[PDB]
């Protein structure tokens, strides 16, 4: 076809989904490979390197173009993936961490700035984001089921190498389509990161998705050491608690990200976040899973319709008030996410282990409570 307009959001869909896979194959991996505390030290690694990591990608990508970082991204993910399969030592963990952060980090601003720059308008642009941002929630969903059958099947090191073959085969195609031998300047010189920083808009934005993914990052490694204290659940269930959150996710973003611009971004971002904080106040006081899908259904599905509704907003303020670019906000949105990600696990264990779970997803509660209403300059930005 002509320049396959789709094929970028189905390399953007694709590149997220194996980075998701990465990110999610790895947490029976860890035990394993530190066997053959600090469980949780190499997620805080890798989202801390993506984190110092989004700026420079941001700034690069308008430097010298968007398919460069993107094909670095599948070269640098790929080295990640063989070294994280050949790996022994602890440091080899570590390396393997900040190269996936370095991948991570580049493959997702250079996916999102493309995407942006290729799609303009809005409607179209807000649907092809959520479908994209859709990857998010697929990876997380086949990650656990796959990276299990494939690693208690045939061998420890066979479901990285299957996944090296598809991140080659992957590889392969958008190669010639992206055609990324030479270098390709921006148009325009973009905006100084400096001044993004100095918006009220974006910064309510990003502060806002940040708390968002918080909600979330919160729960995924509090919930697993809470079952066991009190309803005393066994180990089928540990994933099956969190699995919903998943499709909940998935399918939020997938339908809003056509019904979040007819139904209207801030209110719909409002809702997201006043239905997280309502769910995530119910999760504590409920005993029973029975009780606990419900509400995990509900925080997912907030979560997809923030995600999925307020991606393009940022993409739509810097087209509307500043220089047409795209590389550095989608930078700043990715700090929020990974920001979150980074101080989800570590900082959210020890404020369980200080002060009781319960009154830690009431705090989450009300700070997302509170927060909400400030969503509400986002109705008519001048
Ligand atoms: N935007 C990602 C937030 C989120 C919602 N549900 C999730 C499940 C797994 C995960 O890694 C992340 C999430």
């Amino acid at each position: 076809s002509r320049r396959s307009r789709k094929l970028i959001l189905f390399i953007v869909f694709l590149a997220l989904l194996l980075d998701n896979m990465l990110l999610t194959v790895v947490v029976p991996i860890i035990p394993s490979y530190l066997y053959s505390v600090q469980v949780g030290l190499l997620f805080a690694s890798k989202a801390t390197v993506q984190l110092i990591t989004n700026p420079f990608i941001g700034l690069l990508t308008n430097r010298i173009g968007y398919p460069i970082p993107i094909f670095a991204g599948f070269c640098i993910m790929f080295v990640s993936t063989i070294m994280f399969a050949f790996s022994s030592s602890y440091a080899f963990l570590l390396i393997a961490r900040s190269l996936q952060g370095i991948g991570s980090s580049c493959s997702s601003v250079a996916g999102m700035g493309m995407l942006a720059s290729v799609y303009t308008d809005d409607e179209e642009r807000g649907n092809v984001m959520g479908i994209a941002l859709g990857g998010l929630a697929m990876g997380v969903l086949v990650g656990p089921p796959f990276g299990s059958v494939l690693y208690e099947f045939v061998g420890k090191t066979a479901p990285f190498l299957v996944l090296a073959a598809l991140v080659l085969l992957d590889g392969a195609i958008q190669l010639f389509v992206l055609q990324p031998s030479r270098v390709q300047p921006e148009s325009q010189k973009g905006t100084p990161l400096t001044t993004l920083l100095k918006d009220p808009y974006i910064l309510i934005a990003a502060g806002s998705i940040c708390f968002a993914n918080m909600g979330i990052a919160m729960l995924e490694p509090a919930l697993p050491i809470w079952m066991m204290e009190t309803m005393c659940s066994r180990k089928w269930q540990l994933g099956v608690a969190f699995l919903p959150a998943s499709i909940s996710y998935l399918i939020g973003t997938n339908i809003f990200g056509i019904l979040a611009h007819k139904m209207g971004r801030w209110l719909c971002a409002l809702l997201g976040m006043i239905i997280v904080g309502v769910s995530i106040l119910c999760i504590p006081f409920a005993k029973n899973i029975y009780g606990l899908i419900a509400p995990n259904f509900g925080v997912g599905f907030a979560i997809g319709m923030v995600d999925s509704s307020m991606m393009p907003i940022m993409g739509y303020l810097v087209d509307l008030r500043h220089v047409s670019v795209y590389g550095s906000v989608y930078a700043i949105a990715d700090v929020a996410f990974c920001m979150g990600y980074a101080i989800g696990p570590s900082a959210g264990g020890a404020i369980a282990k200080a002060i009781g779970f319960p009154w830690l997803m009431t705090i989450i509660g009300i700070i997302d409570i509170l927060f909400a209403p400030l969503c509400f300059f986002l109705r008519s930005p001048p």
